[PDB]
């Protein structure tokens, strides 16, 4: 009993903290299928209930990154009353309207640029690249995407993606949401990255991972022993949309369910990886900590190179 | 008296000079820049040196909104009365910040693909970023593709292009900038593809090429016997600003020198051709013209596929 587990980087006692494990799950901002938004495009979905939920699974990770952001991985929306107006804006911004950055209207209208009708349901590497994509008209948070190719992770291109020239004639680093998209196996999941992948959840930089089969989608969160504990965007709510006085109501963004398990082994092998660095020594410490824990495999999950490998 | 071709147009080489000479004329030319307002203020005041796959994306995408507004045919000297977008497709490229396609945006969305301010990058990288600037021009609302693993994917494109009826009337197609980059050889273009090449500047959808070495980049418009036809960038000029009346002088935005010319097999392996499809019937056209001109060689020099290939 009271086995340890971990969610995004925190760790939690089962049965002693079990309190506070469920708080830290409840806490995240959650995004499910909607219904009785806005047409996408006019004449497109009112509802992205069956296929959706992949688009909602990356919301819920950019969710937290952003939380991460402002105000920090330790805060709850449950600790006071009065919310920091970062919470609010936050959340807004995954609104089901058209003129919200990170909408379910925005996500797939930015798909259709990569060569995804509105209505298809699409895996890690395109969602990770509509984020990408999105980011760019997100002016407040201002984040920098880094996405790996073929498995490796290039300091040297996040450095130059992350530092920003002084205004005046001191050079500023852009927040990081790095996404490592991987196949961990043909069929499923190979063994032999299960501890490497577990790993992962366990560094403070952790934003989970995006996984799942065609049309489950799941947003990885943590895991206990050889279980993952995911999010599921597979409950159909109504839209819901700010009030008269600018603020949306939040109940609905906050899953205080039991927390779902399912055994790593039985996950579709096509994921992608999330990490936030805040800051220039965050991504410098999440290089360390890659290095010692991942790297040290003879068969390595991902790659962490210092220059842009040279082509041919 | 050889059969010359610019961009998709035939001009005899002794008996129809003067055309030739006013066709090239009439393209927009862009050349490094200097004394403009730094980028990201402490940065680069000219992009002298450095800037040139820059300004030949420039040339390749306002040849692309030119024909898209005004026609292939249209050209500044012919009328006085200029219309009105001409001076707007113009000021797009303009050396300063506000304006969407300059020298400051381009060189700050190579950021986003890990490219420093002041890098010098090939064809795929100013591909991309010309794709990422397209989604803040809302006047002109292109489609941007660029093909991967030298395979352009007709599905992939229609989904990209064929946007839903706005009412509940029918499916508009946003018109199309299709680029492809590829590498024709290790060192030195393969003789192998040279006629496969010069059949690219005879379809009507053709914006030519992107290529040269690092730091020698030219746009490429056409070719008379074994000799390509291009316009160079590589000269200093100063910043032109707006005049009060909300125009830019023009005069040195049109190159009136005789044509520039290289031998075929002294090009860089590494291209990007570009396309553009306005509707949808001139892309039905162009892979029509592909089938016909390029995938009939035992080796061909790009794949043109219905279905999304398939992967493991």
């Amino acid at each position: 009993t009271d086995e340890l587990v971990w969610i995004l980087g925190k760790q939690h006692l089962l049965k002693t903290e079990k309190s506070k494990l469920l708080s830290d799950i409840s806490a995240r901002l959650w995004f499910t299928y909607r219904r009785k938004f806005s047409p996408i495009g006019g004449t497109g979905p009112s509802s992205d209930a069956g296929w959706g939920c992949m688009l909602r699974c990356g919301q819920m990770m950019l969710a937290q990154a952003l939380i991460c952001r402002h105000l920090g991985r330790d805060w709850s929306w449950e600790k006071q009353k009065e919310q920091p107006k970062e919470y609010q804006r936050i959340l807004q911004c995954f609104l089901d309207r058209k003129d919200c950055c990170y909408s379910i209207h925005q996500m797939a209208q930015m798909g259709v640029g990569e060569g995804k009708s509105i209505g298809e349901w699409f895996g890690p590497n395109t969602v990770a690249q509509v984020l990408k994509k999105l980011a760019l008209f997100d002016e407040w948070n201002s984040l920098a995407v880094y996405v790996s190719m073929d498995n490796t992770v290039v300091i040297e291109d996040i450095k130059k993606m992350c530092r920003v020239l002084p205004l005046s004639a001191c050079s500023a680093w852009k927040p990081l949401l790095l996404i490592v998209p991987l196949r961990l196996g043909i069929n499923q999941i190979n063994p032999v990255y299960v501890d490497a992948f577990k790993e992962c959840f366990k560094m403070p930089q952790s934003l989970g991972a995006l996984g799942g089969k065609p049309n489950n989608a799941y947003y990885f969160i943590g895991f206990l022993g050889d279980e993952l504990i995911f999010l599921d965007p597979h409950t159909t709510q109504t839209f819901v949309d700010t009030e008269e006085n600018g603020t949306v109501n939040d109940q609905t963004f906050h899953c205080l369910q039991s927390p779902q398990r399912m055994n790593i082994l039985n996950l579709d092998p096509s994921v992608a990886l999330g990490f936030f660095c805040k800051e220039e020594k965050d991504f410098d410490n999440w290089c360390s900590l890659v290095q010692k824990e991942i790297l040290k495999e003879n068969l390595r999950m991902f790659e962490l190179v210092q220059k842009h490998p040279s082509h041919w």
